[PDB]
DNA sequence: GAAGATATCTTC
DNA sequence: GAAGATATCTTC
């Protein structure tokens, strides 16, 4: 499918593709660091590429947005399917030690999926998909030889500033958890868990609805969460007593 | 001096080239995207190879953050002096058009300038000196060959996310404004000027000292500042009342 | 101007 | 776990 098309072409990509440094086009090269700052934004514009050639050929039009801080980062949708579009994030963490569990800031759960029209390129409403492509890389100290530019051909001899990434595709809600990813900036905490487990797709709602209005109902702080519900199981018995 | 020649070193870096990709070592090219999320990592790395060098001439050991939410980008100091350090932060903004006023996050206002060890790689008191490095860019707009992947022989078919981009640096203290620069994450407003004032230095606070006590009393919102100080006009008059 | 969005991590 | 930090922007 555009899916499993889109995470072979990953994986691949991934498999074949180590990113070191940023060029001028006068092809001087500046290494990079190993802080996800840097690197959720190298991987973001490592898929690029990707999705779009795989996007492409499945006969999707592939739209980024136009203005800033407006989700997703790729808006998927065939010509004579307007109301089905699939939207597609980027987002990436890091581990300390490679084969550790691993997380996910899952966007924010005060948006979008609250407002049909916020922060969004598209209404909410017209996206029967929201996949996440993760990356999770394994942290490496910085060395002396990272403060130098570099030429075409020291390309191996530039460092790399991690270690051990691998990608994937998965949906949204499979994923989600039931734990804020981020405190003041209201983010939907994915799954504790290991790399395969998002492969996997290893989730806890059970649909894709559950997941949305378990996170619409969310509370901002702990304090207003533990009279309603701080967990997936709080939540279910907060909807069978009623509401609430 | 260090400064002068930190300065010059960056504008001739910038004029003699224009980032236009990431590189793998295999030598395949993503090109950019045209946010800041993107150029503000982008300025940040290209920035990385000059202060070292630039720092190095001038007998300066230079640090970056092991930790990553470490203020700041980079602490210089020479071995002689360990009190005397300076402190380098990379900051980038956009203009939609190639000449208009500017503003910039200054940093946490309730962070290392209120707890002397947090969030910072060294004691806060350590540091004599808190500069600024400043990246303007007007954002162009693109995708007739942005979402293809370059080959080293194609650097030059690459589209560059931005046009006019204009670098400057700064004491912190001289372009700090008295107006919050972001809401929930608490950060330091700067002046809101053209890029002039900021090479300029046309700040408005008396001295670092007056713009850390500015800073360092700053209410969080709005209501909790109504009845204290809201600019540096209510705040000298609120230090005159007897800071109170 | 004020508050809260964009993404992800460390601190408490 | 929660909350708040890292940086910058848009929305309100």
């Amino acid at each position: 499918s555009l899916r499993s098309d889109l995470i072979n072409a990953l994986y691949d990509e991934n498999q074949k593709y180590d990113v070191c440094g940023i060029i001028s086009a006068e092809g001087k090269i500046y290494p990079l660091g190993s802080d996800t700052k840097v690197l959720s934004t190298i991987f973001e514009l490592f898929s690029r590429p990707i999705i779009n050639k795989i996007a492409e050929k499945h006969g999707y039009i592939v739209e980024e947005p136009k203005q800033q801080n407006h989700y997703p980062d790729f808006t998927l949708y065939k010509p004579s399917e307007p109301n089905k579009k699939i939207a597609i994030d980027i987002k990436t963490t890091y581990t300390n030690k490679e084969n550790e569990k691993i997380k996910f800031t899952l966007g924010g759960y005060t948006s979008f999926i609250r407002n049909n029209t916020k922060n969004i390129v598209y209404p909410f409403d017209q996206y029967i998909a929201h996949w996440i492509i993760g990356y999770v890389y394994t942290r490496v100290a910085t060395r002396k030889s990272s403060l130098k530019t570099y030429n075409i051909n020291e390309l191996n001899e530039i460092p790399k500033p991690y270690k051990g990434v691998k990608v994937f595709l998965q949906d949204k809600w499979v994923i989600a958890g039931d734990l804020a990813g981020s405190g003041n900036t209201t983010n939907i905490g994915s799954i504790h868990a290991h790399y395969k487990d998002f492969v996997e797709g290893k989730g806890i709602f059970d649909s894709e609805d559950e997941f949305l209005d378990y996170w619409r109902n969310y509370e901002r702080t702990s304090q207003l969460r533990n009279d309603k519900y701080n967990n997936i199981s709080e939540y279910r018995n907060w909807i069978y007593r009623g509401r609430k």
